[PDB]
């Protein structure tokens, strides 16, 4: 099944993440609320931009039921970093960051060409992450550096109640949908690609 090639094909790249210096030393308790925050804000950026692209997707009728706008993190987000940041003064300070630029540039590529297989790669790449991992790290924001839960909007997924049956049901609909070899193909290499480009956002945050 596609849920369980897409797991396997990118367990490596999973275990490459956890280790990154920066995210690691971000879980560990070794770093602080600010570079939670930087991180939050490249978040902004990438989900803005992917957000777009579901859009461009799910209007073209391509894996509609996988696409719920429940999922959408980027006006949340915004609501976190006007807590973590005291206001809103955020928006015209950040900057993407290299890593940001070549993903924001690829998630619009993905929005223009209407490109639904890449897509739906990226989408389980992020949104199951925050699902299936995401309250892990919420846990470890508020046990080593004090964030305040509301400030950590982005990890709790309002409107969905039983998230283990969500996830279980996000499976199946990957499972079910209609790919040729080349779809699947340019799916599954664009997942490993997702995870590159996760990978060099910590790399940069750490620079
Ligand atoms: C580059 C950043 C990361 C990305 C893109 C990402 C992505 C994902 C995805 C796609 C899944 C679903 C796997 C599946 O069931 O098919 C996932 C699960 C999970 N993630 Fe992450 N993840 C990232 C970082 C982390 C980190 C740093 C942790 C450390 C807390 C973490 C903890 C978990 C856990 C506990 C799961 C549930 C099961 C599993 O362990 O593999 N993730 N993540």
């Amino acid at each position: 099944g596609l849920a369980v090639e897409l797991k396997q094909s990118t367990a490596q790249a999973h275990e490459k993440a956890e280790h990154s210096t920066f995210m690691s030393d971000l879980l560990k308790g070794r770093l602080g609320v600010a570079e939670f925050t930087r991180l939050q804000e490249q978040a902004w950026l990438f989900y803005t931009a992917l957000e777009q692209a579901v859009d461009a997707v799910r209007a073209s009728g391509f894996a509609e039921s996988l696409l719920d706008p429940a999922l959408n993190r980027a006006e949340v987000l915004a609501r976190d970093l006007d807590k973590l940041n005291g206001s809103s003064e955020w928006r015209s300070r950040i900057t993407a960051s290299p890593a940001v630029i070549d993903y924001v540039n690829r998630l619009e590529e993905i929005r223009d060409n209407v490109d639904g297989p890449a897509l739906v790669a990226h989408h389980y790449v992020r949104y199951l992450g925050d699902l299936s991992g995401g309250q892990v790290i919420a846990r470890m924001m508020q046990r080593h550096y004090g964030v305040d839960p509301e400030a950590l909007g982005f990890y709790h997924f309002e409107g969905i109640a039983k998230l283990k049956v969500y996830k279980d049901e996000y499976r199946e609909k990957l499972n079910n949908l209609e790919l040729s070899d080349e779809q699947r193909e340019h799916l599954l290499k664009e997942a490993t690609d997702a995870f590159v480009f996760n990978h060099q956002v910590f790399a940069d945050l750490g620079k």
